[PDB]
């Protein structure tokens, strides 16, 4: 089993506990570590922080530590765009350009692999043939890390990729079988299923439809997008299934209505360290005051609800939930968003440190037999 996890290049910007630096990831919480986000200049793989590589020294010196660690680095994200993936895939010539920058920039900074992380090709701004190029960029960066490792003798660069579980973005700009065949392995994002920009609470990562939906409403859960990733062709020991620890709020129009699909007039209010409306980290709802919790039966995820806010989230017993769901469709592992989501630092929750990542590394079966620090829940 893999157990892939994400650090964030701007989770060194937070505020006091919430404050997150290499120095705070664990070596062996997981099996892949993955960097996001790296950028791109002149078609090129470029960092995007000011202290990038300070950090991916950090990051990568993880592996004294524990040899078995691998690294990525992603590229793209959610404010990246589409244009520079665009501009970069339209020509062989621009193709070449990027696969060499990134072959260069990886081993020069000790990383294993990347990860692809368009948002999305086909969609949000980006041209129907960019569905197609994507699966040559895949294949061209496949073939030149299978080459670059014969030509070197070092271990092979893994590629790997962020995808979405919409059918609408899988339609929009994935092959998915031809990818699959060129992927080492795929991240599958099996979040963000709802969220405050529709106007009734939905959940952020149900793992089953809910009785009432219908349409294409029923398959914006984990179970279909699962089922229909495999059924387009990736092989189940590829799909890595993602795990938010981080959830979704609203702010309900009363406080008297607090049913999933229950009326919502916008954003639920920013959490105190994430700062973002509509988020809240996993930290920032586990020791909410006043607050009551609850159970979306059918879907077998919590949310919470205080006043007239209301949050859609990920606990210890939906990712054990959803680590045995992988396991009985045969998953490679899971994936997690993000590392500095999770209560890190054991400083909000009561849990101990990475309450929820280690849930997913114990029922995955990976605690380390050599471990000694480590927390079961
Ligand atoms: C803008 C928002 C809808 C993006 N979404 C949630 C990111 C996020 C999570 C928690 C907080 Br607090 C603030 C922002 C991302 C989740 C992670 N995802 C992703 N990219 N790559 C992987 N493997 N997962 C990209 C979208």
């Amino acid at each position: 089993a893999k157990l892939v996890c994400y650090f964030t290049n701007w989770a060194q910007y937070r505020q006091g506990e919430a404050r997150f630096l290499p120095k705070d990831l664990d070596p062996s919480l997981c099996t892949h570590l993955i960097y996001a986000f790296a950028g791109m200049t002149n078609h090129q793989l470029s960092t995007t922080e000011w202290n990038d590589e300070t950090l991916y020294q950090e990051f990568n010196g993880l592996k004294k530590m524990n040899p078995k660690l691998k690294t990525l680095l992603a590229i793209g994200g959610w404010n990246f765009g589409t244009q520079k993936f665009t501009d970069m895939v339209a020509t062989a010539n621009n193709r070449q350009t990027f696969v060499n920058s990134a072959i260069r920039f990886l081993r020069k900074y000790s990383f294993d692999g990347l990860d692809l992380d368009w948002e999305y090709p086909g969609s949000q701004g980006s041209p129907a043939v960019d569905k197609e190029r994507f699966t040559t960029l895949v294949q061209d960066l496949a073939n030149a890390f299978q080459q670059e490792a014969q030509t070197s003798g070092k271990e092979r660069l893994l590629l790997s990729a962020a995808v979405p579980a919409g059918q609408t973005y899988v339609d929009a700009g994935y092959e998915v079988d031809k990818i699959a065949q060129n992927l080492d392995f795929v991240n599958l994002m099996a979040y963000d299923f709802h969220g405050s920009w529709e106007k009734v609470t939905g959940h952020n990562s149900p793992l089953y439809k809910r009785q009432e939906e219908s349409g294409a409403a029923a398959s914006l859960n984990v179970d279909a997008a699962v089922q229909q990733w495999l059924q387009k062709g990736t092989p189940a020991s590829k799909l890595i299934l993602g795990m938010p620890t981080y959830g979704r709020s609203f702010t309900l129009a009363s406080s008297s209505d607090t049913r999933v699909g229950a009326p919502a007039t916008g954003s639920g209010t920013p959490g105190p360290f994430t700062k973002e409306g509509g988020m809240l980290a996993y930290y920032e709802v586990c020791s909410w005051k006043g607050a009551t919790k609850q159970r979306i039966q059918d879907q077998k995820v919590p949310y919470i609800f205080r006043d007239n806010q209301w949050v859609g989230f990920d606990d210890v017993e939906s990712f054990k939930t959803k680590v045995s769901y992988l396991k009985q469709k045969g998953l490679g592992g899971a994936m997690v968003w993000a590392l500095d989501l999770d209560d890190f630092a054991g400083f909000s929750c009561n849990q101990g440190r990475y309450p929820l990542i280690q849930t997913l590394r114990q029922e995955l079966s990976l605690v380390p037999r050599g471990s000694h620090h480590h927390h079961h829940h």
